[PDB]
């Protein structure tokens, strides 16, 4: 009775028509200007893509189809006896723009359990990888290796009419989301619980729950942490590295597997998703240098040393946000309720009072406030997941949700190849006169 | 005596200063405007990146550091007794902006031979991949898997000051370029010459030549074809999918291996580099449907069928070019001189007279002229490399040259995170009023 595919089939045509007419009336309307500095500056401040699933406000933070995080916490279906929103429902909301019912949500859950299966070549590959190969690298390679199963790649090669692309993107999106956790978990076990198995998927549990079982975690609060984690890391508008990467690559008709794997390569950058891991490594050195209960003056000292050494303070600053990230806050709130006395937490808490000030003092960062990465590993560490090099993988798993949600839309709406014009410094100097 | 690293060390500071002052004077100068339609249209027509290595003219075609293809053919060092430009020299030109000497060129050649070596984990991986896994997929996975050797990743993790990034990017760029051919060739042999070995690198040959030997080709004209192939496919300004992908991903500090592998995922799209393979598959069906010597009326018919079926005619059209691609011409010229009587060539030739007209007639394509992909496989087929699914790999190998050339520059000049602002249809309608 529930079928997202049928829902989308009705939704698509209405949106097509709506954009059609809009463009008819305003396609030539200018929404902005490009300056030299924006070009030199990684397009900062440039309105350059259409991304439907979420929109980030520099002051207010992210909105998913119009709903802020608190709204989601409050409207999205939760697990039986749960408090955290199920990621399944977030997906539904991104995809349809509507809040789902719990019945709808459980359908996603069954769908994802039904579709989870790995081909032997991928299993073999993971099991043969060396332990010194980074988790994100093993993840990306494995997703790329899964493209032999692409339904989209196969229909394209069969000559499918372009109007049906979305249909195949949809299938691969659902299959990929379903497989992610098994891939991710196999890496965790091969690297950290060598000789053990991830086991089987229980068609009866939610996605997060099957994930945590494959990861080998029993604590129920952990399961709750996971549901939240996976929901809040899902999407962050379209201009962020990982999302933009998936967009750009999918724009050339590369299948979802390939687009996703490229995005992961983007997420693995220190200035992007890798910050989650970097925050923890930074804290570890901290506590190692100074030792567990530091003084504010010593924290300042340690911050300055990093800055003076031509390095960044991980988990602070943002390309678009201008205030403290609601994702950070949302994590703080969870810590306060569940592990208020953790020393690491306490350390993170203390940094909140110091870091922004130092940054302000330094005078370079546009946004001195923390971002989501400043607070995530601390929560994970608490429950026993101390492998910091694996943290980004979790972020990867979550991000699939948003990026793949949009991906279907991009193909449904017929977005073309992303191909902007480049310029050389010399060509640009000429264009103007030069300086 | 020759050391590109030392040359760059002198070059870098001058460029820094030059951009500095320019920006001082014109950073706020507007170079363009953004309209609704550009946003909806994959940034078509938007000046959005700074890319130093090459600049594409919509009428004239690509210029590499100011030199057109004919100029390169004419100025770049050639092999002993050769006629085709060595890719090594093209690299030097991209990187320094200066035409190299043959002595310089031979240094690149030795450097690339010295640095070529694959780690066992990567070898193992390739050898375990299934035959149904696409060549581009095996390539991308393998490059990602090589990041365990990244010098840049390692120095970043050690806390290197940001001013030294280029130095490590440089090393990885050279190591990666050196390894590409071995990777590429191992895939070719595992897939198509099962049981044989790629052999060893001869520190005495040029890069293209060691490549063709590992591929198992003896014809000297083939070697010449390769040198040309690899030179002309090298770079195509910064807004193309693969280049932009590498740029965006490297912008987050992901290492060159990861940035390159993501670019490859971009290249593997049907609307991008995969067209080379698609052209051949299209021709094969053609000749199969119609049979070897077709009539113009039947060629038209066949073109129309494709178009009417919601498909693209591979190898025709371009996002920026408005006239026939000089890369196409350059290939035609080679065919005319070396395999003028090939039936396939002849077919390609015949299409040149028909395709653009049909396209013009259809009224959709902005550019009805052929692009580089319309002419490449035909040349390869002639020499015995009939595995069409492998063609994109060659394009991949070549592209490393341009993208990695720029990559060093991006980090030398301190380009920041690429992060434009996205918008939703609803947010945009509001911004205006809506249509
Ligand atoms: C996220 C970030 C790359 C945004 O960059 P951008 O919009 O260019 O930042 P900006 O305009 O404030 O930069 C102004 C100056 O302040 C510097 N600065 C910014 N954030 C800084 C930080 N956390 N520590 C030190 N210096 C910093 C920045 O590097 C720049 O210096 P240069 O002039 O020499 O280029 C940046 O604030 C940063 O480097 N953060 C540290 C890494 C991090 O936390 N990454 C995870 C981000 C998270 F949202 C995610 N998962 O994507
Ligand atoms: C390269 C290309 C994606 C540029 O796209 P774009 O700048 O959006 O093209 P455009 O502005 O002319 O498109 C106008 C219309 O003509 C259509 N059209 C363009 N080229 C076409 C072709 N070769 N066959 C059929 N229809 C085509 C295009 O799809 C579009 O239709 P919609 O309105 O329904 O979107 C495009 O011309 C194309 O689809 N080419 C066929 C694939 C190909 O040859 N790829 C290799 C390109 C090569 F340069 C490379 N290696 O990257
Ligand atoms: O929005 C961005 O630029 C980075 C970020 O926080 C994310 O991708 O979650
Ligand atoms: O320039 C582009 O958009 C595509 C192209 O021909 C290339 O990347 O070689």
């Amino acid at each position: 009775s529930t079928n997202l595919k049928d829902v989308l089939a009705s939704l698509i045509p209405k949106e097509q028509a709506r954009i059609k007419t809009f463009r008819q009336q305003h396609g030539n309307t200018a929404v902005g200007q490009i300056t030299v500095d924006m070009s030199y500056g990684g397009m900062r401040g440039m309105k350059g893509l259409i991304y439907e699933t979420s929109v980030l406000d520099p002051d207010e933070g992210i909105r998913f189809r119009g709903f802020s995080i608190p709204e989601c916490q409050k409207l999205l279906p939760k697990a039986g006896g749960g408090e955290e929103p199920l990621p399944e429902g977030l997906f539904w909301l991104l995809v349809t723009g509507q809040i789902p019912t719990p019945e709808q949500v459980s359908w996603v859950s069954k769908e994802w359990a039904k579709r989870a299966a790995l081909p032997s070549h991928v299993v073999t590959m993971l099991d043969n990888f060396p332990t010194n190969l980074h988790p994100m690298s093993q993840l990306s390679a494995a997703i790329t290796a899964l493209n032999s199963e692409s339904n989209f790649a196969r229909a394209y090669a069969e000559g499918i009419n372009r109007t049906k692309y979305w249909e195949f993107v949809y299938e691969d999106a659902m299959d990929l989301i379903a497989k992610l956790p098994c891939v991710a978990a196999k890496i965790y076990r091969n690297l950290y619980r060598a000789g053990s198995s991830i086991g089987a998927i229980d068609s009866k549990l939610d996605w997060s729950h099957n994930f945590t079982n494959m990861l080998g975690y029993t604590d129920p609060q952990f399961t709750e942490l996971m549901r939240l984690y996976l929901t809040i890391h899902s999407d962050h508008e379209g201009g962020n590295v990982s999302a933009h990467t998936s967009h750009l690559v999918g724009s050339a008709l590369s299948d979802p597997y390939l687009s996703f794997a490229a995005a992961m390569n983007g997420l693995a950058g220190p200035l992007h998703g890798l910050a989650n891991q970097e925050v923890l490594l930074w804290l570890s050195q901290l506590q190692k240098d100074l030792g567990a209960d530091a003084s504010d003056e010593k924290l300042r000292d340690y911050i300055w040393n990093t800055l003076n050494s031509g390095r960044v303070v991980p988990g602070y600053g943002h390309a678009v946000l201008r205030k403290t990230d609601p994702r950070y806050t949302c994590q703080r709130e969870f810590a306060l309720k569940h592990l208020p006395s953790d020393p690491m937490f306490k350390l993170v808490a203390q940094l909140y009072k110091i870091v922004p000030n130092v940054l302000l003092e330094q005078g370079k960062a546009k946004n001195p406030w923390p971002n989501v990465d400043a607070h995530s590993g601390v929560l994970l560490q608490y429950y026993g997941m101390t492998e910091m090099n694996y943290y980004t993988v979790l972020f990867g798993v979550s991000r699939a949700l948003g990026v793949l949600a949009q991906l279907i839309w991009s193909r449904a709406l017929g977005f073309p190849l992303e191909r902007p014009k480049s310029m050389s410094t010399a060509g640009l100097e000429k264009l103007s006169a030069g300086g």
